[PDB]
Formats: structure tokens, C-alpha cells, sequence
């Protein structure tokens, strides 16, 4: 791809810098983090330098860096932001708040050292003192948001599907221990051969099947869904499939005891072979529901995960503008009013190269952009703690 594209290969420092003045209230906001292009992934904490922010910080948070954009390989070609570098480019919007004032910014985003640096000045005018944003009306948060009853929909099943597979991985791992003493009692014939036959072939395998019930127990206290499809592919070759092959192992002994009345194998004055069909049959029930509610659980964990990706996410659609050899973009925040409503932020960016030099002008596509905001407990001054996952997606083709 593009050189200045090599700038972007590692965790690369940030610096941001901004003046702003809204209605007359002057105020000065510094922030610091690192930045991974590879993951497309941005950690940076902002701090008001000048006492108490005037506006709420989600109004600040699209001005306060997409170099940092993760592009898809088949998409590098359209990275214009990266290729600007390391002289960087001016990034200009204006932002129109409905039915309230509009912010205009310029930015210059650029390299000083090794450092990724965003100096900004904003300017807000027609503000209205009791509206949303100097009456400060605004959650502190960047959701996009019948979705909050899919979200305690999806909680439940978890919880249900969890305790469920809990319960039944309590009674294998007691199938287990008792076919791990079986085992190893006679192995070492702790009691005769007589009192307890040697395994069936299939019980060496199915001891395997305590790896994807461990790793279930695993998945379920951070809902890790790498965890739990280990568990249910090792659980399909380790748990299920011993116990399918033993049925088939155990059969001519089966025939011998129902058609013959005899036995070879006995297991505490039972015959072995009447003793394992009935341990394969609950087992093979236990592990049937453990990996269907498991499947239900992967879905679960799934659909939850990306309704949540889907309602966070704000689609930045940029366009090529050849006329002044960069880009546009067009796009509207809806921010959240704490009366259980939105206010509308319209923004109209333009992004121009700082140096004479090519740069990539690209196709029409969309940053895909998810913030979370939180607090620092130890810091007192007005403050922002910021995590974003930006990616490109826009182009199919």
C-alpha cells in the first residue's frame, strides 16, 4: 500500500490539542493515548485544561484522527488518511445541531516526531442557553439507540443456557470420575477382573471428553465465544463420538449375552455389557443437551455481541473530492437526550493534504466507528476516557 501507511505498522502515540469557543465560554481540552491501525483501535484520555467544559463531552467527541481507521487489505488502495502522512492533511467540518447552534473546526492532523498529533480549534455560535447542549441534556455516551428488551432478552438466555450446561457438566464429570476409578481399579487391579472388567475400547477416547466440558465451564465467566466452539467441536469428536463407536464396539457382546445368555466381561456381579449400554445411553443423553443448548448459547452469544456492534456504531460515508485533492464526508451523530430521546448533530467534513504530494483519493466507503466512553475514579478535573474501534467497509468490490 502506500508509504506513510508504514507509520501506522505499530502502538503509535497521540496528542490532541484543542481551542474552543461556544457563545462567548472559552475553554481548552488536552488529550493523550496511543494508537493501533492494525487493530483499528484508539485509547486516549482528554482532559479540560481550563476548568469546567461548557458543552458535553459527546458533542466534542467526532472533533477530537482516522489514520487510525483499520482499512481491509482489498481496500488499502482508498486510505487517503494514512497516505497523507507524515505531513498530514487539514480536516475542516461543520457541525449542525438541530434546532440549536453549529460547531465549525479546523484541525491539522499530523506527525511531530513520533507523535500523531490533532490541533483544533473550534468555534460555536447560536447556541441556545437552555437547549441540549449548554443545558448540558446529553448522556454521557455514544449510542446509537424495542432494542432494550433484546438486550434482557439476550441477557436471560445466557444466563438460562449457562446454568443449564452447568448442571449437566456436574453430572459428567461425575460419569467421569466413576470411569476414571473404574478404570484405573482394575488397570491396577486394585479388585480382581471378575469384580470389574477391563474398559471397552471406546472408554479410552470419551476420558478426552473432560477437555470441551472444562473448556465450557471456561467460557462462561467473560462469555468467551473462542472458548465455548472449542467446546463444542472437541465435544462432537471427544464426547459423542466415543460413545457412537461404543455402541457399535459393545454390540457383539450384546448379541453374545441376548442370544446366548452369555457373558465374559462382569461388573459387580452384573454382566459389563448391560452395565456400559446403560452408562452410554445417559451419557450420550447428557452430552446430546450440553451441546444443543451449547449451539443455542454460541447463537446467543452472537447475535448479542453484534446487536450491540450494529447499535454503537456511526457510519462515517467518505467520497472523494477531486476538485480540492482530498476528500468529504457526510454524516449525522444522534445523540442521546436524557428525557429518552435524540438530538440530531449534522456533519460536513472536508479533509485537505498539508504537503504537496500524491495521496490516495478513494471509492465511496464507510468508516464503520464505535466509541465507549468512561471515567477515571482518581481524576478530578472534567475529563473524558475514550476507547474506539474504527474499520473501513464500504466497498464490496
Amino acid at each position: 500500500m502506500s508509504k506513510g501507511e508504514e507509520l501506522f505498522t505499530g502502538v503509535v502515540p497521540i496528542l490532541v490539542e484543542l481551542d474552543g469557543d461556544v457563545n462567548g465560554h472559552k475553554f481548552s481540552v488536552r488529550g493523550e493515548g496511543e494508537g493501533d491501525a492494525t487493530n483499528g483501535k484508539l485509547t486516549l484520555k482528554f482532559i479540560c485544561t481550563t476548568g469546567k467544559l461548557p458543552v458535553p463531552w459527546p458533542t466534542l467527541v467526532t472533533t477530537l484522527v482516522q489514520c487510525f481507521s483499520r482499512y481491509p487489505d482489498h481496500m488499502k488502495r482508498h486510505d487517503f488518511f494514512k497516505s497523507a502522512m507524515p505531513e498530514g492533511y487539514v480536516q475542516e467540518r461543520t457541525i449542525s445541531f438541530k434546532d440549536d447552534g453549529t460547531y465549525k473546526t479546523r484541525a491539522e492532523v499530523k506527525f511531530e516526531g513520533d507523535t500523531l498529533v490533532n490541533r483544533i480549534e473550534l468555534k460555536g455560535i447560536d447556541f441556545k442557553e437552555d437547549g441540549n447542549i449548554l443545558g448540558h441534556k446529553l448522556e454521557y455516551n455514544m449510542a446509537s439507540r424495542q432494542h432494550r428488551e433484546r438486550v434482557a432478552m439476550h441477557y436471560q438466555m445466557s444466563v438460562t443456557l449457562k446454568y443449564e450446561i452447568k448442571k449437566l457438566i456436574y453430572v459428567h464429570l461425575v460419569i467421569w470420575l466413576l470411569l476414571v476409578a473404574k478404570m484405573s481399579v482394575g488397570h491396577l487391579r486394585l479388585l480382581s477382573h471378575d469384580q470389574v472388567a477391563m474398559p471397552y475400547q471406546w472408554e479410552y477416547p470419551y476420558l478426552l471428553s473432560i477437555l470441551p466440558s472444562l473448556l465450557g465451564l471456561l467460557s462462561f465467566p467473560r462469555n468467551n465465544i473462542s472458548y465455548l466452539v472449542l467446546s463444542m467441536i472437541s465435544m462432537g469428536l471427544f464426547s459423542i463420538a466415543p460413545l457412537i463407536y461404543g455402541s457399535m464396539e459393545m454390540f457383539p457382546a450384546a448379541q453374545q449375552l441376548y442370544r446366548h445368555g452369555k457373558a465374559y466381561r462382569f461388573l459387580f456381579g452384573f454382566s459389563a455389557v448391560s452395565i456400559m449400554y446403560l452408562v452410554l445411553v445417559l451419557a450420550v443423553q447428557v452430552h446430546a443437551w450440553q451441546l444443543y443448548y451449547s449451539k443455542k448459547l454460541l447463537d446467543s452469544w452472537f447475535t448479542s455481541t453484534q446487536e450491540k456492534k450494529h447499535k454503537n456504531s456511526h457510519n462515517v460515508y467518505i467520497t472523494a473530492d477531486k476538485q480540492k485533492n482530498g476528500i468529504k464526508a457526510n454524516f449525522k451523530i444522534r445523540h442521546n437526550v436524557e428525557d429518552g430521546s435524540v438530538q440530531l448533530a449534522d456533519h460536513y467534513q472536508q479533509n485537505t493534504p498539508i504537503g504537496d504530494g500524491p495521496v490516495l483519493l478513494p471509492d465511496n466507503h464507510y468508516l464503520s466507528t464505535q466509541s465507549v466512553l468512561s471515567k477515571d475514579p482518581n481524576e478530578k478535573r472534567d475529563h473524558m476516557v475514550l476507547l474506539e474501534f474504527v474499520t473501513a467497509a464500504g466497498i464490496t468490490h
